[PDB]
């Protein structure tokens, strides 16, 4: 009247943080953690402390050849990836074509060193016209102009002598060389420009064995030209020579480019400001500090990235299902201000709540380890995802799309079920921990106390604060009170 | 002599439905659900309410150029995918080659609008022979003939004047234009047919800059021709002009094709009847109503499909392990005609079975949610899987095969283990639910009853139907009978 | 004073074998099993009982054409894959190019039958010079030489008559035919060698329609040649003829190759000895007997292989957490010399340990089934992983790398978490089994014994070895001792 009591119970709090499990939707819970990165900084950033190459209104081709309307950032000796607009305004001012363009974009996507040099001075053309090679398709300061890196040679007097030019690459570094051929409209234009009616450009390195011949066709005007310029490139290894021979129609190099290539990346289509941030993962919509193993921002990423996932929320339960003084069977304790599982006693020294420190540590550690494993086991490689295929490579683009879409489906399904399965396992761990604590006590006390049915025991003897601590420590000397218990029990 | 009794037990039934778990093979179970679609309708069907294009004995090339033996469905203004036989009977009647054929098949795989028009009337050839261009390789009504969409121009009198033809595309829609070059056997045939010994075809759009030249070689007869016809195509954007100029050997357009292209699909190899069904997933062996997240019919699918899996059966447990009156420890109850877990009482008002409605709902809901999650979380995108690569693209075909085979291995393993893991979890949930119900009762009754060891309690007091309901409701007033219990207990 | 006793306990042993679980790192455990193959034999081996093709210092091209410095294993009628060194010493002695080389390597990667034959005897050149076609780029026995499979025809007297040669393929098997064109330095060399200033090679099968024309350019010396040899191949189906016609610059066939092609494989880069072993999985670093479902040796494998994984250890728990006479609550029993779970009794016939045979079998079977499922459910297809793309196919190489790196990330993550999740499930199974055994006994004995709190019961009656066996059998007749128990209990 009335006997000393110890109850087993668990933490509860004012949290409304919800969670899904394989078996129940929308379960309220004590603490939760999202494993899905949703947040970008909305800017293009260095990658591993190397600037991008931003081409505001130029294309790579425009940029390389010197489209004279390309008002771009000129000096920039190294980059990690390239940013083009979707359809750049300024491409090939004079209509034509860039042979193996997509392969050259991919090669220029990440460069360790890039330095333009002069290989063939515009001044060394003694027996041809350097400065007439000019068009109203390629306007500069209101006047007609041309690509600035490459010389459109015309006949001088009424003569176009055969050209012979070797350049030997005496630099330490691979040289990227560009040249072109002019495809004129008719045999009139051919002779008007080059005198010789039948022409060729021949180019040879140790690798290259090229003989180009102009093609006449009747073609629709583009930038008011029916002519076409067709451009070619090669990489001149650092002790080789390139050898040009031409009768006519030659768009000769002035400027080449020293390159040092140390692994690839890609070209990103984006409308964003550089931001002076560093990052290890860049997106068309912005960069990411990628601690989380999943993101849902954009598929077309460059760097060490979280796996892209079609998903709004990946939330793991970390805490508990959230809902004398009665114990566990009836609900959680707001009063358990600290600890996850534990006790409420009441004796002659008075009542209160105590944490089971030992079984609360085991569980915080377990849940923490569960969360870190799901995060830390994620293998994170460098990748560069772009669209590097032209309108005659659609079969290969469709191969790429099945692969991307394939991996998106695997990660999205697996992450979704991983969260649902481990949430069901986390809430059952908490149940299993509370019930093991009931049984820890039940098995110490045996007949020295009676199970009240609600999570509590009423003692058959006096249990002061020091006896209570021995129950919580698992050091309860049952023989020391079996005598006193037996007397109150029999009655 | 003898006391009132309540037992805890679970449903059992005549089911032989088996299931595998990570730990036990072939476990009999109360109800099961297959998550593996195995059933097709054996027919080719519309896709998203758009007909396929069935080419019974033609190839796409045959079909486009007008191989005159191609007896096909002529009118058909739009399609979602194409069906060819494996090796069609009718291809190129006159032997030769179709430039960039596989890219053109992929472009024509799904078309929003397709309308043949005449761009160059067969009648407009005033200074050349339209109607002699004919061969016994391309037989029609027993007589020698040719491709019907394209004109094989021969010299008139003994003259082949230079051809100049612009067509301007004044339609609203992109035009697909086809032309050809004849590669003859020798300089005799060349002049016999075209007079001029040295010829060219030149074709120019705003895009295209082509000059074809016939090639002589000594070639093996095919359909009794040693000649070769080589065909070319382009897409004429809706305000551009195409410009032909030819000396000879020109296979000119008569008919072109208006196309509107809204995303791609592929070409399916199949021997099946159209069936007037609609579907969202088509297979070479038949269509699928794809509610299930996995199928095992065929890899080469077009649509939103279940993931293809190498597997006979993916069966999830939904029910229970299947095997006074004794309770749970001894087996299941055929008498539990309704509900999964519950009770059998016997008192002075008589005996019977009662469901634990509350804990049976929780579990049906849980299992239902488990099954729906495993199904609903499956991300389902449109994909079109074909073999779009020729016998010089084998490296790219092998890239495609590693990717397909790679995803088949991931899904097949993951689905197999997902079923085994969640089956072990489902059967342990049912164990855990029954035992929690034993403990619900055990904890209400305490010493007012004795555990019989077999799943049952014998009461130490009179428990009529209304007391029993309070045990099942969890509203058992123990103080109301501790007195009467204590008297029968002490004795 | 003192009463008969039965305790429930579990196996323990001197094991230090550790294991990780989703929730605890470094858990000591009774027995463990690695599922990660780490061990290769360090040798190149037959694949499915078919030898590889080892090219010690040759390239495939060198090998095919007969680079006379290629001292290789000559006779070898069939192979399963090819081994080249990274950069072979001996390639094209005379500098040039092999058209569609990578596609030909992939076609020759696995051959069912390969037999060189003579199609055009070196002796049949009556009106040209067979034996002058020779260079100091292609040295043999100190003297100048050439490719041995192919004849460099020079003019005889000062004449190079037009060549006409059909070969008809009267063998049962596809023929691989090789020829070349010489691209000379200038019109002097052209006429010095071939007399005719303007030349062509024309080649025609039922498939092929080729006209090659030599290209002059000024080119850097390679092996002291500025000339270039460019080689071409085709497959002559078994009743077709190939037809050569040449004016000059013709590198004619002597030897062709009978091939029978039955599915593909790839070219492996490795520095290893053949070893006369058979295997079903080959690695650049050595072969594997692939019973395990995961390996971490090398990505570039050929055969039925374990999935490649970035991982040091995949270790599954199979045994138990490893740590009167007290039962389970206090730790494991070294004395439980045999069985996983069971009993220690002590009565008047004396004390000892007994296995619960029934519940130990269930569990060994369960764990064995868990391990076999994780291994046996692994779908294992043939694949051949190589690097089959040249320095202008980098976009397709980058597609391949994302796919490989993609699958490495999926398998590595999934295997890691599968081990951690199933380890946590295995240790909780063992807990759940021991506690069910405590409850098996507790529920048989009821009040005929008292729970000592530590895993033990003290009996309220005499329990000889035969009573004890009935407790372990689950056949304990409680009515047979309730009388004797009640007397000792009341007191
Ligand atoms: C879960 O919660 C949200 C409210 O935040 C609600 O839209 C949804 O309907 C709830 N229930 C289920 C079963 O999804
Ligand atoms: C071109 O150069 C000069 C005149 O400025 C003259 O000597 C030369 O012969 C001219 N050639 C012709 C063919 O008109
Ligand atoms: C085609 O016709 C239209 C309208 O008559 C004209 O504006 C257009 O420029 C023509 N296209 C070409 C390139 O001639
Ligand atoms: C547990 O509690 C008792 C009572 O306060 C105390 O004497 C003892 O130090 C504790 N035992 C252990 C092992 O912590
Ligand atoms: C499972 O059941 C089938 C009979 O339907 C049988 O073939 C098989 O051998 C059984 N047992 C095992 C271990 O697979
Ligand atoms: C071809 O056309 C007519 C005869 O039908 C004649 O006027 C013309 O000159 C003929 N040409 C030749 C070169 O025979
Ligand atoms: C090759 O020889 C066979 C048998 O003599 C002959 O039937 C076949 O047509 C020949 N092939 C060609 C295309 O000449
Ligand atoms: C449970 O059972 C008792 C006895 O029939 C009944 O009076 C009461 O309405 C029920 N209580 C609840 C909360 O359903
Ligand atoms: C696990 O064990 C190894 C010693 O073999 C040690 O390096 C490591 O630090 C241990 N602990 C953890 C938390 O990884
Ligand atoms: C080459 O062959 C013989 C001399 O050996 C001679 O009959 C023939 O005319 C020679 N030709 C020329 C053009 O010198
Ligand atoms: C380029 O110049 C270097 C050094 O003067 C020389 O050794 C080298 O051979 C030259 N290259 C060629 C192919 O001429
Ligand atoms: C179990 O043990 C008892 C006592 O030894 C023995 O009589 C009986 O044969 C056993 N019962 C069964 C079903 O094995």
């Amino acid at each position: 009247d009335p006997g000393d009591q110890i109850c087993i119970g668990y933490h509860a709090n004012n949290s409304t943080e919800q969670v899904d499990t394989i078996m129940e939707k929308n379960v309220t819970v004590t603490h939760a953690q999202d494993i899905l990165e949703k947040k970008h900084n909305g800017k293009l950033c260095d990658l591993d402390g190397v600037k991008p190459l931003i081409l505001r209104d130029c294309s790579v081709a425009g940029w390389l050849l010197g489209n004279p309307m390309c008002d771009e950032f000129i000096n920039v000796p190294e980059w990690s990836y390239i940013v083009e607009k979707a359809n750049p305004v300024n491409d090939l001012c004079y209509p034509g074509d860039f042979n193996d363009y997509e392969e050259l974009k991919h090669l220029l996507s990440r460069i360790n060193h890039f330095e333009k040099i002069q290989i063939i001075p515009k001044s060394s053309w003694s027996s041809h016209e350097a400065s007439l090679g000019v068009s109203s398709a390629c306007p500069y300061q209101g006047k007609s102009s041309f690509f600035r890196n490459v010389v459109w040679l015309i006949k001088k007097n009424s003569t176009y002598p055969t050209i012979k030019r070797s350049y030997n690459n005496t630099n330490q570094e691979d040289l990227l060389v560009l040249w072109g051929i002019h495809h004129p409209n008719d045999a009139a234009e051919q002779t008007k420009l080059y005198q010789n009616p039948t022409t060729y450009i021949s180019v040879g390195t140790s690798t290259l064995n090229q003989r180009l011949v102009p093609r006449i066709a009747t073609r629709s005007k583009v930038n008011g030209q029916s002519g076409r310029m067709e451009f070619f490139w090669t990489i001149l290894k650092p002790n080789d020579a390139i050898n040009f021979e031409s009768n006519g129609n030659f768009i000769a190099p002035e400027y080449a480019y020293k390159i040092v290539k140390k692994g690839d990346s890609t070209i990103m289509k984006s409308e964003l400001e550089y931001g002076n941030c560093n990052t290890k993962c860049q997106t068309p919509m912005g960069a990411i500090n990628s601690s989380m193993p999943f993101h849902n921002i954009h598929p077309l990423t460059i760097g060490e990235c979280p796996k892209y996932v079609k998903s709004n929320r990946l939330v793991l339960a970390t805490g508990l299902r959230n809902s004398a003084i009665a114990g566990f069977i009836e609900g959680g304790w707001q009063g358990m201000v600290d600890g996850w599982y534990g006790y409420h006693h009441s004796n002659e020294q008075g009542s209160g709540y105590a944490a089971d420190k030992e079984s609360t540590q085991k569980a915080i550690d377990g849940v923490t380890n569960k969360v870190n494993s799901i995060i830390d086991k994620m293998n994170t490689q460098f990748e560069a995802v772009g669209r590097e295929f032209n309108n005659l490579e659609r079969r290969i683009e469709n191969l790429n799309k099945k692969m991307e879409d394939g991996f998106l489906d695997v990660w999205t399904y697996n992450a979704e079920l991983l969260v649902l399965m481990e949430n069901e396992r986390t809430l059952d761990f908490h149940d299993s921990n509370v019930k093991n604590l009931y049984d820890k006590v039940r098995l110490q006390l045996r007949d020295n106390a009676k199970e009240l049915g609600n999570g509590c025991f009423e003692f058959y003897h006096k249990c002061d604060n020091e006896c209570m601590e021995s129950v919580r420590n698992g050091t309860y000397d049952y023989p020391q009170y079996s005598e006193e218990a037996r007397l109150k029990r029999e009655e």
